[PDB]
């Protein structure tokens, strides 16, 4: 309990510093994106964008779920 | 715990504010979608706005959690 | 907040009229490429469908959680 | 409440129906193709049999959370 | 009581022994990764093995909120 | 009883411990990524890592929710 709870805690805080890592490399591949390249190419870029979204929104759950218990 | 919570709400409308970018970014990209021939591109355009929609889901789901703790 | 719980509903149901509308575009797009000779946009057009089946039901957990409040 | 919950199980029962029909068309489908060259064709149709799996968990976690409200 | 939601268990183990084949699968894909060649395949490999660890979760989580109920 | 709740949470660990290895593999081929030719590419690696972090996400969920019941 006290302590895992205390290593979900530091797994869930090793997630957000994860997190911002990929914020900033989807990031970095837009800044890639110039000519517009290929158009299913550029639905992949807004794939990952997603993806970084749903990431972002399981991570406050856990964090909520976390508090929740 | 309403420092923390609060907190939680505060990322949760930054979260809220890129949705609605990155929607935008389907619309637009999803009237310049190119109609053409092949399939692939037009399934990745289709996986995309799932994708989109879910991330919405799981929004307010995240919402729905840390509001009704 | 029943006035927040209460346009948090009406986001709830606006998403289920764009997803009609995600699976209504699929069904025509998936349909209408009259005949298939690709392996990988076929299983691309089955990874669209059962997406778009999880965004079904992870509206429908976002309906439940919501009122579950 | 009373027949809220029972459009909800209008929804959950018309999804159990469509993920069934997927299931089918990705059981035919996934051995009717056998190409057999690249991982990336074969990877999807472990992506698409990942997703037909989380499509039906993510139901029965809809059909429970109605069953626990 | 005990046998309603033994029906639903029901469903829930046959979802346990089919991701148990599927984790089978895609292991052996995993090990016949021939030469190194290309990446875009590679990041399927991966992206593949990622979903069917989405899967197990949700079919854990699936699991315990049925034990909820 | 709680000793069910040993067996799934052992389960978990399994999950755990397979969740490193992809971590593993998603740092060492990201290192042996060495691309910088097409956005398709970058993307995939993006998708992969996003679905990671995921699922890394849903396994604290499930943890909590098997503790919390």
């Amino acid at each position: 309990t006290e302590d895992e709870i205390r290593k979900l805690r530091k797994l869930l805080e090793e997630a957000e510093k994860k997190l911002y890592k990929l914020e900033d490399k989807t990031r970095r591949s837009e800044e890639i994106s110039k000519t517009d390249d290929d158009p299913k190419a550029q639905s992949l870029q807004l794939i990952a964008e997603s993806l970084m979204l749903i990431a972002e929104s399981l991570l406050i759950i856990a964090i909520s779920l976390l508090l929740s218990s």
